[PDB]
């Protein structure tokens, strides 16, 4: 299984930051084994993160993905369903989707969460957190952080989480534009 | 499909930062399905950016892969395509499937409308001698070149910003990044 | 297109000051001529469990030595009892090495040998909390001890002051590399 999973090519605003289809997120899941390699990035067209200073707070908002235990998105995701399939050769366009499992972050690896020293939890384990640039520009620095499993919303099996932000003190107003970011994770099979 | 296409690991001076060949870069790409897994290093061998320091300007530069609609190399890249190929010296015919695709990352009123610009766009430290008190930075780019025509292209901007008074050699860290493939 | 793993919720299994101090979450995929890696490092006890700024060197190593048929040896810093394929120790991995023609043992300006690129360097962050960035560096092959043939090196560190004292556990960190074959 080599597939993708992934944001479809309909240009239309897909996702919700603040209100619905207020922006663009293009996510593309691709399965290597255990494995799963993932490349993100995310466009604010509208609203209150369509431009960023440092008179903008929060800093920081969230984009959820939450799936059943069969690996299907629903509806309390951020991301609108509509626009969230494997990508084919045939014609698909109308057929969503049944089964994702082995496309699901491992909750052995990453599980949520819930006095040996041994068995301590890691805390940064089920999240990765990077740089990205807004507009590509060097200048520009943002941040990310996928997180693993760690939503409860709508009895989620498991959820992929992507919180967007930035610190660097910004004068002028700059497009949330992100440059795409690379990442895996180890599968749930 | 899992071939890899790259320019040999351990290539010969190969490519053009200020003149021909002034140095070396090895570029690896892996098709996984409708994903390019990607991983890329340089190292400069002569002239200007061979050894840099706070007097060496501009602190940025760019090195440029243009491909024909089939995916082959020009020869205007800055690449040499001598020994880009799959792994396996007949050059390739046909590498479509490691192209970034044009819908994902197409060529440069309504708000709705707007059009991604950091999207084509993969940027990061890496760092000279991998030593961490050495950053620099990378740039990748999609499809962003129109030179000799081309269908699809990958650039690489590399450079740094951080002032460095004891020369040190412009010898990258490799740096993984991956993308959306065209087919 | 198979996996070689530390498992993935493994219990201590690595040194980083004595044995079994810590838990390295490693898994390597094969997609072809490159290898897709994440690593995660947990520190459960001893001087690099809760760090801050007290603690010199703000910098240390975990060795992943390996044979000439990729078998783990018993000096790395890894414990080899559950490192192994997913699912009896596997008898070869070379196809899971780094490339010792990409990235060679330390041993005319275009042959200069490259210092950088058998390192990939990167920020990580403990806790995975966006102020309080480490760093990781992997390094191919540089090791020598054992008489190995391969070797995987993980530096960690940090170098930003932290004056409350917060546990050395990574965000996970994705890495490729050429494959030997
Ligand atoms: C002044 O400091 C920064 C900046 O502009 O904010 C820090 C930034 O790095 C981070 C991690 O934010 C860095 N970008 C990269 C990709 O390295 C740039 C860059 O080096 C210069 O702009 C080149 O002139 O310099
Ligand atoms: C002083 O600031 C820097 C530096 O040397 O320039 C910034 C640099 O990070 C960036 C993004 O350039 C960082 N490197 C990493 C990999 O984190 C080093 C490092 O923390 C110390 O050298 C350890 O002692 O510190
Ligand atoms: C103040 O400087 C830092 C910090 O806290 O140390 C630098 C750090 O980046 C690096 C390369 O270490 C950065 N984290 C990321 C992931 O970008 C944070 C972050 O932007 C703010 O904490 C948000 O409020 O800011």
């Amino acid at each position: 299984d080599t597939r993708t999973l992934w944001t479809t090519p309909d240009p239309s605003p897909n996702c919700k930051v603040e209100t619905a289809r207020d922006s663009k997120l293009t996510l593309a899941l691709t399965k290597c084994g255990s494995q799963i390699l993932a490349t993100v990035s995310l466009l604010v067209v509208t609203g209150k993160y369509a431009i960023i200073s440092d008179t903008v707070n929060p800093k920081q908002f969230s984009i959820k993905l939450l799936f059943n235990d069969k690996g299907v998105l629903l509806s309390d995701s951020n991301l609108d369903g509509t626009y969230w399939n494997y990508r084919s050769n045939n014609n698909n366009i109308g057929t969503p989707y049944k089964e994702a499992v082995g496309f699901m972050p491992s909750t052995t690896a990453y599980p949520k969460p819930t006095t040996d020293p041994d068995k301590k939890v890691s805390q940064g384990k089920n999240k990765i957190v990077s740089n990205i640039y807004l507009g590509g520009e060097v200048y520009q620095p943002g941040f990310i952080v996928v997180k693993f499993n760690q939503e409860t919303d709508a009895n989620c099996a498991y959820s992929i989480t992507f919180d967007f932000g930035w610190g660097k003190v910004y004068k002028d107003p700059i497009p949330y534009d992100t440059s795409s970011f690379t990442f895996s994770y180890i599968a749930q099979e």
